[PDB]
């Protein structure tokens, strides 16, 4: 029963009220955050949506996960405000989410500024589990926040090479890669040509992955026919995304400075990763 | 084909003969014993049943597991006698029980006082696996043994708060709890009120589990309407029970000194845990 | 679409061309090699088949795995030649084989003597994964190679005791055994008698496995009626075989010096282990 964004909150002290009947997305998101070794999660609440921001440990991957108010069962926020969340503190809580829980509710109150409430309801036995999590008023990492604008559809012209993987294909490819390498070359000749993923280790092993049919992986290219697009990229952050299997299918966009953007949409959740090279 | 208690034993030297077509209960019981870190198992044989006694490592939880002779396929014991069993010695043996085994047989002979025989039969290939386990004549822990009387239905009046969990509910609740705490408060106001399980950790996290409908968890209360029942309990031994998932559904009884009794009945097996506070 | 051995190779530089639509056998074979802690794999190519040779770490078990050219989808070899393969180098590659791969292709070229190509094709997305593995020209372990002749059907007369296990029975028996022992006694009286597997550890545990019906495990015996066949054998290498579960059913042959031969046939794969005592 989804009602979207509300004009006024149920409880009068609520600066934020959030409810949603697919709490498993929070588990997967936070498994992703754990795989990235994020220490702290930056949370922006606005009247239209809530956004989770984080870097990975190496600071080179930027993650922006957005849940649109209009797509959940219940949403309310008084204004724009920020919360900082210790990821390790909430790790076991998000992992405890399972199928006995059909609802997740999130509440932040004016009279309790350092507290974030998480309520999970079990409907078979009228059980209600309430977490009270200590949160902070976060110093803002502006570079991370501004990255959100630098993944707008508008700005993605300098990305001549795109394609789509299911989460199983992505996991397979990059787990296979990380068995033997930390870096992989992405190479694609202009024109109707195959996509190459490969690396070479001298006097041991080389590996080469080739995609012969572009339409089977929804590849699109604006590489000039006579040019070769070739970048070298670090793959650990990709395996992290892949393994967390947050969402069904994943769009991959490449640019010639070797930046990678992964986009993934699961229901109310919009997930963006940009990783610099 | 269940025949219950027998007048005379098949083999003439048998002080004990025991056979049963659900050997998986022994696996689960002994997984429970392992989770408790029991070192030694105290075994009482009588002409009507066999009972396994143990404490957990901390000595504060008492376990009494009874298999009634009348409920198995074959039973015989000459008299009352005691055996001590090294739990670590038999650990891998009980764990090796699987579905290829449709029968467990236990024999103790007069001419072999320090030996306990365990025979598992595989009927697909006429395979017979016989363990000969070195056992001892145990010094008796009387406190442990007498506890059996202190869980008689008769004596459980001073237990004003009772309810029932399935093994999945019990595992869920106490694994969720042990993610963050070693102690939990059980609190229940007199009257038609909700059951509370909760704890509080300062400047990090608090958690609160609430059961709104008593009938959904078969709760019964004799707490005086105007009184509050509140106890604090250690939860490790509970997770042990929960995880071993010995039996389908579990009765929980509380008293105001904070003692807990868990009762569980699987077929021929009756399992009682009392844990002092 | 299986065409067997070819007169001439597709690619003109190929000293070896091999293709096969059951690549999972390579995964299992190499899981077996890993369980044995083999360091190096000895590979013989001939115009009719390819054979993998190895010892286990203790040097007492000899493994000979043969894939007959006539039974695969495509085979070609110019002549007889040998390759050495570092097992640890290829370990993750063989383990990455899964159901997305419907074809494995192996190529060795004249112009690249130190290289072995492994190509796996994914047909859902026209994906082609190519490994280039550094290989060597191996010094030959003749004892290992000659063992192949010493498992010919012709030479197996001095093996009076044989029987067959499924891989589940073999795994069960020897995992159960290795819980408690490194050695087991195989004992079988002449005549229509039960097969005994057993061991004895003083003042702890003894175990005895008995097979009452010979026909249920396809046992055959040429032990003279009045004689007792009894050998003691090391079981680690057996658990290795069992666990790798390379093939559906396994023939076990025993001789009185306590040598054991395990034989197993999966499709194109013929697998022989002889382990000396």
């Amino acid at each position: 029963e989804r009602k979207g964004i509300l004009e006024k909150p149920v409880r009068p002290q609520s600066r934020l009220e959030f409810s949603y009947d697919n709490p498993l997305i929070f588990k997967n998101l936070f498994i992703y955050f754990k795989n990235l070794k994020s220490k702290n999660i930056l949370v922006r609440c606005t009247p239209t949506e809530i956004t989770f921001f984080s870097r990975d440990q190496s600071q080179a991957s930027f993650v922006i996960a957005t849940i649109d108010g209009k797509n959940v069962n219940h949403y309310y926020a008084s204004d724009v405000f920020w919360l900082g969340i210790n990821r390790e503190l909430v790790e076991k809580m998000f992992n405890s989410i399972d199928r006995s829980f059909l609802k997740i509710t999130i509440v932040h109150r004016y009279d309790k500024p350092e507290t974030l409430f998480f309520i999970f309801t079990d409907f078979d036995i009228d059980k209600e589990c309430t977490y009270q999590i200590t949160v902070s008023e976060p110093e803002l990492d502006m570079d991370l926040i501004e990255m959100e604008k630098s993944i707008s559809e508008e700005r993605l012209k300098n990305y001549p090479l795109r394609w789509e993987f299911t989460s199983k294909q992505l996991k397979k490819t990059f787990s296979d890669l990380s068995n033997y390498t930390e870096l992989v070359t992405i190479e694609k000749l202009g024109g109707d040509t195959p996509l190459h993923l490969y690396f070479q280790k001298f006097n041991s092993i080389s590996y080469h992955e080739m995609y012969k049919s572009s339409n089977k992986i929804n590849l699109t290219s604006t590489i000039p026919k006579s040019q070769v697009f070739q970048i070298n990229v670090k793959i650990a952050h990709i395996k992290s995304l892949a393994s967390a299997m947050v969402t069904d299918k994943i769009r991959i966009l490449c640019e010639e400075n070797g930046n990678l953007i992964f986009q993934s949409e699961m229901d109310a959740l919009m997930l963006n990763t940009i990783t610099l090279n």
